[PDB]
């Protein structure tokens, strides 16, 4: 048929995942391609960001890799993947092309290329499940994975990354080796050529100096730098620069060539090949072994089904996990107190206390704990802290009903006049 | 001579906080501003993103208000906070002009304006801690504090502010109403003026339905949303146009608006004025009560002092707060566990039970809990988990001890041959 986008995960409104099973099959197991080594080349990142409109350039290669000229026709539409301008996102779940690439690597190795086109993270209909999800599997899958942000190069981009390949992490078998290959970090509007220049070059000095971990740098920033090292085997930086107004802000703007900045041309056909030429495709590997098309299908489905089921820890916002967290630990401390506080009453070392004022004791005792626990300063504020508060009490009293039955079995009656 | 930047909160390399005291009451002490009801406007948001250059030209509305043209000489370079290029940050801590300006609101009421110039979030020197405090300061203190972004409102963007504004609720007094008043989204180089205009109606519709919390909406979706509406009196959204390649991209650019784009000057003649105007105006309140330079400063000394200490929670990553919280809800489960498994062995109303045969089953029921816990996944993984197993099995040895006790208690020997 006509070659097309093919939709192979499926992100449902109520936030479950569907995979499209016999749509995978027809593409990745058909007999020209099932037995063949695979690269997966995938684009994600936050939403809205040109990760479409780059990946069918990315076709444009793939199709026209003999040509001097594959970048195109300039008065030639881009076409593939479904690509828009306007502010709501356009790209759900995950898609691929349906005509596989074979092509012959320098050491006479004919292999099988996909592409995975990506629901860009953070959009306004996605919880940060779906996002994670997305972001994980796309990882997992692809042996290149394009990291595609905006200008810069944020903490906070790290620490999405590092939340989401953590998230990969654990759908996956344990190994020595570390859990994916190649990582290229896209700056998209790249502003400050004359600080790093557009390109690899500036990119990998521009990500060395932000990647960088040293002595006297606070362990918050050196933990999620270190986490990313040993994510990936090889980490890359590439510094596009800005297409042009046109292209952002032009309603009739089609993709064009002669619509976009020269520049931006020039680097976008140095960026191509030096992703997808074929001494450049990465052989994806999974528990270092290589794997065939058959296999990637097979891991597809197997980490799919975890992300379903309910194994997995929910990813969650950082108010989200740090209240949860401060009520955990406080919970924890006040209950502990309380412990500590009864064993020094009716402990199995302790005589025997008249149950009216070991139950004085206690209420005194629990509303120790109860001040001390409302007295912790927590995130999420009181609301938030009250099934907690609730459930420190409850267990509290549980613990007073078994001292209750302790102090009992040494009871002493006296009969007296 | 005179007017000019000064830094009021400075921090410092090892991530501590310091407040110039002296060179703030230098400014808001002066007998011609103490008594005066005050307005406080603040910029904030990522790093590197045009809110100091922004602010340079609120101090010339301030200063040329009475003109029409006080946007300026074409040909006239942008002073005052400092301002630049590159992809370092420039900005740190907090810093005010030092010349407060005295308007007459349209009521009559004379009020002292504070411009606040603020460290972009997310930089690579930064904890977020250092972050949320920069944010959260800036927030408690101004009365108009704008929100600035680049492109977009990502649902990360709504997480940020989120947790910055929680952190700043908790360092102040329990209140009825809401801890903030004015907040203005933004959004720098808006790419759809097709879909939303540019400027504040366009920048209404936008964020109303962006900021939308609807019935059959993810609770994850709805809950950042009511917080923000919770947080503040009056939220709007302000859609500017990208002010054209040479501003974001020539190293000589200087901020004469020469070189600016005129859809963006347009913009900014009315951005400017629709916050700072002197209907616009919005006097600190704080506790439902109105404000005076005098009082200001000392919010600003009791907030820091507290920022300083450690009663507050530390600020953490989507990681560490998720990974934390994985712990600790999983050694609570496994030490319960553990708790209940042995009352049904040694409980007051069970029997004395041999010490050889109590410890055999003690080992049992802590190895099972150990087992629970390691069966748990967890953010991330065992790396993050070793010191939690390690006080899980610490704690059951604990309460191990404890029922030793218990147990001897009701010891019964037999002599016999
Ligand atoms: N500012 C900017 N816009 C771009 C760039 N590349 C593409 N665009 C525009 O970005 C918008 C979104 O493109 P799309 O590929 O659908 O984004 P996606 O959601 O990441 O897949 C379109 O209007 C493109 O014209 C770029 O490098 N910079
Ligand atoms: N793309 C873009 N760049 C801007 C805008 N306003 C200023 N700039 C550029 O942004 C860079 C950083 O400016 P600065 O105010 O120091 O950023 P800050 O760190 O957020 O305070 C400078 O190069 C400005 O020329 C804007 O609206 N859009
Ligand atoms: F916003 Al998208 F693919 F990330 F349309
Ligand atoms: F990067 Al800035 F003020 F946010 F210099
Ligand atoms: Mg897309
Ligand atoms: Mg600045």
């Amino acid at each position: 048929k006509k070659a097309g986008p093919v939709q192979v995960l499926i992100v449902k409104d109520d936030h479950s995942f569907e995979l499209d099973e016999t749509a995978l099959n027809r593409i990745l197991l058909s007999e020209a391609v099932r037995d063949k080594e695979v690269v997966a080349v995938s684009v994600a990142g936050a939403f809205r960001k040109g990760k479409s409109f780059l990946m069918d350039f990315m076709l444009r290669y793939m199709y026209n890799q003999e040509s001097v000229d594959w970048v195109g026709d300039y008065n030639e539409p881009l076409t593939g993947f479904s690509w828009r301008g306007g502010s709501e996102r356009e790209t759900t779940g995950i898609q691929i092309w349906s005509e596989i690439f074979l092509i012959n690597k320098p050491d006479g190795k004919k292999v099988a290329v996909l592409l995975m086109d990506t629901q860009g993270t953070f959009d306004s209909q996605s919880t940060l499940r779906d996002s994670a999800t997305v972001f994980a599997l796309s990882t997992m899958i692809s042996s290149i994975q394009v990291y595609n942000l905006s200008q810069n190069v944020q903490e906070d981009d790290l620490q999405h990354l590092q939340l989401f390949t953590e998230y990969g992490r654990l759908a996956m078998e344990e190994t020595f080796l570390k859990p994916f290959q190649s990582l290229i970090f896209l700056v998209r509007d790249w502003s400050f050529p004359y600080e790093f220049s557009y390109g690899a070059d500036g990119g990998a000095k521009f990500l060395e100096k932000r990647l960088k971990v040293s002595g006297n740098q606070h362990e918050e920033l050196q933990n999620v730098r270190k986490h990313i090292h040993s994510c990936f085997t090889n980490i890359s930086c590439f510094l596009l620069p800005h297409p042009g107004l046109k292209v952002a802000t032009n309603p009739n703007f089609d993709g064009k060539l002669k619509e976009i900045d020269d520049e931006f041309i020039k680097n976008l056909k140095i960026l191509i090949p030096w992703l997808l030429s074929p001494e450049s495709l990465d052989i994806k590997e999974i528990n270092g072994n290589k794997i065939t098309c058959r296999g990637l299908v097979e891991y597809f489905k197997a980490y799919i089904k975890i992300y379903q089921g309910e194994e997995l820890p929910h990813p969650k916002s950082m108010l989200q996990a740090t209240a949860e967290a401060n009520n955990l630990a406080a919970v924890a401390t006040a209950k502990d107190t309380y412990n500590k506080k009864m064993e020094e009453i009716c402990g199995g070392d302790k005589p025997f206390l008249a149950p009216n004022d070991l139950q004085t004791k206690h209420l005194q005792l629990k509303e120790e704990s109860v001040k001390l626990f409302r007295g912790v300063k927590k995130m999420g504020g009181e609301e938030f802290s009250r099934r907690y508060l609730q459930q420190l009490e409850s267990e509290i009293d549980e613990l007073y009903i078994q001292y209750i039955k302790h102090n009992d079995s040494k009871t002493i009656f006296h009969a007296a006049r």
